[PDB]
């Protein structure tokens, strides 16, 4: 249920390679806009597979409105994947299928192309700086926010004691700690999506953004605790799921 080692060798050189096209800074007027202003669509990413088969699964694409937050876009459609999940290398799962869904949106309502996207897993918060948010980044040159919904421990991040005594503090929607890496470098944020809310989601950046503003960003689409254009793209595969099987 694990690639041999010389295949991961190899995917992690493929990741550090790629990694050299990362952009983390802001490189879209909207970014810098007190409220974001001509920002109008925010696309969400994610992939549900089924109860005893972890090849089949339904991998969609959604297009919200923004500051709305409505579904003005959506591509679910069944895929098989290859290759098994296994931490640090999730992109090689999902990432093909996903920019697949990019390039259809393109070809079917190139106008909906969404103007960042939100990625359900990791940006450069990985343990080679290179998440599934940054794969996708780099093959679409979308700007894309890496949506984690637990702690992934690298450089000296973990979720004890320590971790969970700032997770307190964080206290009101919106409030956030820095992830900070044993090389001094942050990471990501930790950050509560709401009032009634405790458990924090993990933001980073993925790619031609900042991630003040990717947090920021990140907050303003939580309706709940899940930003909704992950939260609409989960549901509906799960569902789409669901009803063909
Ligand atoms: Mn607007
Ligand atoms: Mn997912
Ligand atoms: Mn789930
Ligand atoms: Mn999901």
């Amino acid at each position: 249920e694990r690639p041999p080692e010389e295949t991961l060798s190899l995917w992690k050189g493929e990741q550090a390679r790629l990694k050299a096209r990362v952009v983390d800074r802001d490189t879209e007027a909207w970014q810098r806009d007190p409220s974001f202003s001509g920002l109008q669509k925010v696309g969400g990413v994610d992939v549900s597979f089924v109860k005893g088969d972890s090849v089949r699964a339904c991998a969609s694409l959604v297009v919200l409105s923004y500051p709305e937050l409505k579904v003005v876009y959506e591509d679910s459609r069944m895929v098989g994947l290859k290759a098994p999940y296994v931490s640090g290398f999730l992109a090689f799962r999902e990432v093909p299928f996903l920019v697949e869904l990019v390039q259809r949106l393109q070809e079917k309502e190139p106008d909906l192309m969404p103007q960042v996207v939100l990625v359900d897993g990791n940006g450069v918060l990985h343990q080679r700086g290179f998440g599934v948010a940054c794969h996708l980044g780099v093959l679409t040159e979308l700007p894309c926010i890496g949506v984690a919904k637990k702690l992934l421990q690298v450089d000296g991040l973990e979720n004890n004691a320590l971790h969970k005594e700032k997770i307190v503090l964080l206290q009101a929607g919106g409030d956030t700690f820095p992830l900070i890496g044993s090389s001094g470098t942050v990471l990501g944020m930790a950050l509560r999506s709401h009032d009634h809310s405790t458990k924090p989601l993990y933001v980073s950046v993925g790619h031609r953004i900042s991630l003040e503003v990717a947090v920021r960003l990140t907050h303003h689409c939580c309706r709940f605790r899940i930003p909704e254009p992950i939260r609409q793209a989960d549901i509906r595969s799960r569902e789409y799921i669901r009803r063909t099987l």
